[PDB]
């Protein structure tokens, strides 16, 4: 296994080939691919003559166009603010949930709010051990006929573990830096040098706060306790020698860190425009860069073209100007060395290139018009900016490698974060861990829409589309043709965008492709996850068209159904504690109510013992059929084998079909409300149902009582959420205003009903809405967590264990991944 690094200088190519002889990784092979500039070695990744590179999250963004197709998979993590411990939230989440689902799992945290490794389960007696996430490590299990189980310690703080590895197992580390912790474990606001006297501040997590290293004998700045915003800060840097205010820099001299990087790039620019000192705000005021060529007298900004732009850099020859090491005033600390050879008047980067020493000659340049200290970044900045990142080909075929090197070449500290050669070579001097970004992540997502729509905005003239306009997501090609329909009689108010699924749907709403999509319930947890919001919901009340009518009015059943467990009168002993070894049917797998529901209750009640394991023999369609959940499924009365099957030859599939099972081979089933009614009192003519009695079935209650089929409202399983119609959050009123007014036109009671229907289709069936849908109706949002006024309480605590925890789809890491964004 090979990883080809390109590398975009020769001081980085130097220090590329260090490591390989340096970082010994066995099994991967590291390798050094020379090109000139960051594009040439963009253009290398796309073509494969190399495989990974280090880039500004303003490349990030370029890199991500078609022209080279890339995408970051690797970098440091950071935080915003200080949030609770896992262990607290989940404490928190989960008596959170509903008490009528009794014998549910709560944590237990320890004096500093982490998981016990050892967690037990009270109603179970069943105990096990956790990773630091809470997370059971399988296999662990015991019986509560045994002793808990002995786990391993919790892995120590960044600060513990630090002082441990400092102190190299020797009880002092002499003459070197050995990190103070307070009693939590996180770094001391102060940290202090044991031999040289020197002193500084830190954040929680141990990054350097610059401008603060104060050697012995001097007063040091003071310190900010918990600290835990930890993303970086584009700033202005001058000499306290100069005079000049940011409002004044008409003019004068410049040292930009490089024309794409978002620290000497997007973050001025995009102040520049803001206060108007730029004569510039579209692209037909010609492009940025020579807007910024005429405000400028002369500047150093590798990349560039025009020609003032690149007259303070001081490369040799071929390389003045270039996107490289090989131009000393290139990057970070190329721009503020160009400032500190008075090239420029003001350099443009990011704080951790900042001097780490308080005293000196520089400071920083404020946008509104003061000049502060260098430690005070975080007031006097021109923005917070996204990280920066390891990138490869979208594709993604040596991810893995790429992964698995940095990983054990870190474990093992090899000299990846700096060199004899000079700074930021390969990676960012101040970097400290990299980490695998999620699957699913891509530019969008990993930037940010704040910061990705601010990058975009510099490059074309982003044409906002209309909030009278609902672009309509559809998922195939009839749904499509059903809404060019719509939108020919629609007056423009409905257009249409194409997509493959509902998640790629929700994608496009993220990302302000499209603007609604009608979404199952099964993807609502990951489109309330992403940040959506439902707008409307699809209403399937066929008894009380009354809320349909008068819109705004009060819903006395929204009908939805509710998920029952239905047993016979004369099987008295059965109560929902006792239902484990019972025999059950299950209209079949993967159905809410018949499925996902009761395997939820099962599963939080028991420790997660599978649905399989807990009954003795039952009929679930879809299972494997050797299993005991297809014992008691018979196949086929035509027999060919047909059994257990997903479809009608199974005789006990479906709805009618585990009512079936019920009467004459099974215990409980697991139904709709409507099956047992739709079967009894003589409305199925088969023989099997004949006039079958519905007063000769009832339903269990969660609280071991029983009630007669026709409380279903009280005595259910979960009763399910309607479908909803998601949008962004910034958009719910403009869709239900468009969609209600076209639903006075074109719903079941349409003035215009005539022209179209939104609820039926010559195409197909249930195209874009349910075919069954009365009406939308717009949700009625509660000051609750968004999960339970969407979900419901109990449906959230059945299904979710009532945590936003779960990751049914791998693009919640990915939507919900953290952003260094500005207001
Ligand atoms: N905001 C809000 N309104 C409700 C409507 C459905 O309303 C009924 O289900 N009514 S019911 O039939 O009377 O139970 N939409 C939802 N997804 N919900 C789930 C929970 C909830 O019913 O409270 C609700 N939350």
């Amino acid at each position: 296994r090979h990883v080809q690094w390109c590398t975009i200088s020769h001081l980085e190519q130097k220090k590329c080939n260090d490591l390989v002889g340096s970082c010994n990784v066995p099994d991967i092979t590291l390798a050094c691919v020379y090109r000139s500039s960051t594009e040439n070695c963009m253009a290398a990744i796309k073509d494969g003559q190399a495989d990974a590179m280090f880039l500004d999250s303003g490349d990030v963004y370029k890199a991500s166009l078609d022209h080279y197709n890339l995408k970051p998979i690797i970098a440091e993590p950071y935080s915003l603010h200080r949030e609770l411990t896992k262990c607290l939230k989940h404490r928190q989440e989960s008596l959170g949930g509903d008490k009528m689902v009794k014998g549910r799992y709560i944590p237990q945290c320890d004096e500093k709010g982490n998981y016990h490794p050892v967690q037990c389960h009270a109603s179970t007696g069943y105990c096990w051990c956790v990773n630091a996430n809470g997370e059971k490590i399988e296999g662990t299990n015991t019986t509560p006929v045994q002793t808990p189980p002995t786990c391993p310690s919790q892995v120590l703080t960044k600060c513990l573990k630090e002082r441990q590895e400092a102190l190299g197992g020797k009880r002092i580390a002499i003459g070197r830096y050995i990190p103070q912790c307070d009693e939590q474990g996180n770094y001391r606001p102060m940290q202090c040098h044991g031999s040289t006297g020197y002193c500084w501040c830190v954040n929680a997590i141990g990054e350097k706060i610059e401008g603060t290293n104060t050697p012995p004998g001097n007063t040091q700045p003071t310190c900010q306790s918990h600290d835990w915003d930890t993303c970086h800060y584009a700033v202005a840097v001058v000499k306290n020698s100069s005079t000049f205010q940011f409002g004044q820099l008409k003019g004068k001299r410049s040292c930009h860190s490089g024309l794409s990087k978002t620290d000497g790039w997007n973050a001025p620019v995009n102040v520049f425009v803001e206060k108007k000192l730029l004569p510039w705000d579209g692209l037909a005021k010609g492009s940025i860069e020579r807007a910024v060529s005429k405000f400028f007298s002369a500047s150093c900004i590798p990349g560039a073209t025009e020609t003032n732009l690149c007259k303070q850099c001081i490369g040799e020859e071929e390389k003045k100007c270039k996107s490289s090491h090989d131009e000393p005033y290139y990057g970070d600390h190329g721009a503020f060395r160009c400032l500190q050879e008075d090239k420029g008047d003001v350099a443009f980067l990011k704080n951790t290139a900042l001097p780490d020493e308080h005293s000196g000659v520089y400071e920083l340049l404020c946008p509104d018009n003061t000049r502060k200290p260098l430690n005070k970044y975080k007031e006097c900045n021109l923005g917070k900016v996204p990280a920066d990142a390891v990138v490869t080909r979208k594709a993604g075929d040596k991810t893995k490698d790429i992964n698995d090197f940095l990983l054990e070449a870190q474990k093992k500290k090899c000299k990846l974060f700096g060199s004899p050669h000079g700074k930021d070579l390969m990676f960012d001097d101040s970097t400290t861990h990299l980490a695998p970004l999620p699957s699913e992540i891509d530019a969008f997502f990993f930037l940010g829409v704040k910061w990705y729509n601010a990058m975009k905005a510099l490059t074309e003239d982003v044409k906002l589309p209309s909030k009278n306009k609902v672009r309509w997501c559809t998922i195939n090609k009839p749904e499509m043709m059903k809404c060019k329909d719509w939108a020919a009689v629609s007056g423009g108010a409905i257009a249409c965008t194409e997509a493959s699924c509902p998640e790629h749907c929700v994608k496009q709403i993220l990302k302000g492709e499209a603007d609604a999509v009608t979404l199952d319930v099964q993807y609502m947890y990951m489109a309330l996850m992403c940040g959506l919001l439902p707008a409307v919901e699809e209403y399937p009340n066929k008894d009380d068209f009354h809320p349909c009518q008068i819109p705004g009015s009060t819903i006395k059943d929204f009908g939805t159904k509710r998920a029952v467990a239905l047993v016979k009168k004369s099987n008295k002993d059965i109560k929902w504690n006792n239902l484990k070894g019972k025999k059950s049917c299950h209209t079949h797998v993967g159905d809410i109510p018949g499925w996902v529901i009761p395997a939820g209750l099962i599963s939080n009640q028991n420790d997660n013992i599978d649905i399989e394991s807990f009954f003795g023999e039952s009929c679930a369609p879809g299972s494997d059929t050797n299993s005991k959940l297809c014992k008691l499924c018979i196949g086929d009365p035509e027999n060919p084998s047909t059994r257990c099957s997903l479809s009608d030859k199974e005789a006990y599939y479906g709805n009618e079909g585990a009512f079936r099972c019920l009467v004459e081979k099974g215990d409980v089933a697991f139904v709709p409300h409507t099956v047992v009614f739709a079967n009894t009192d003589g409305k199925n003519p088969a023989e099997w149902a004949k006039d079958l009695k519905s007063e000769d079935f009832e339903i269990l209650c969660l609280d071991g009582s029983r009630a007669p089929v026709t409380n279903y409202r009280g005595c259910n399983l979960s009763g399910l959420p309607p479908r909803a119609i998601v949008t962004r959050e910034e958009s719910v009123s403009d869709v239900v205003r468009i969609l209600i007014n076209q639903q006075s036109l074109y719903g079941r009671n349409g003035f215009e009903k005539d022209m179209f229907q939104m609820f039926s289709s010559a195409k197909g069936q249930n195209l874009l809405f349910n075919d069954e849908t009365q009406c939308l109706i717009e949700f009625d949002r509660q000051p609750k967590d968004i999960m339970e006024d969407y979900f419901g309480v109990r449906y959230y605590t059945a299904v979710y264990s009532a945590s936003r925890s779960a990751v049914p789809s791998e693009l919640i890491p990915a939507c919900t991944f953290k952003h260094c964004s500005n207001s």
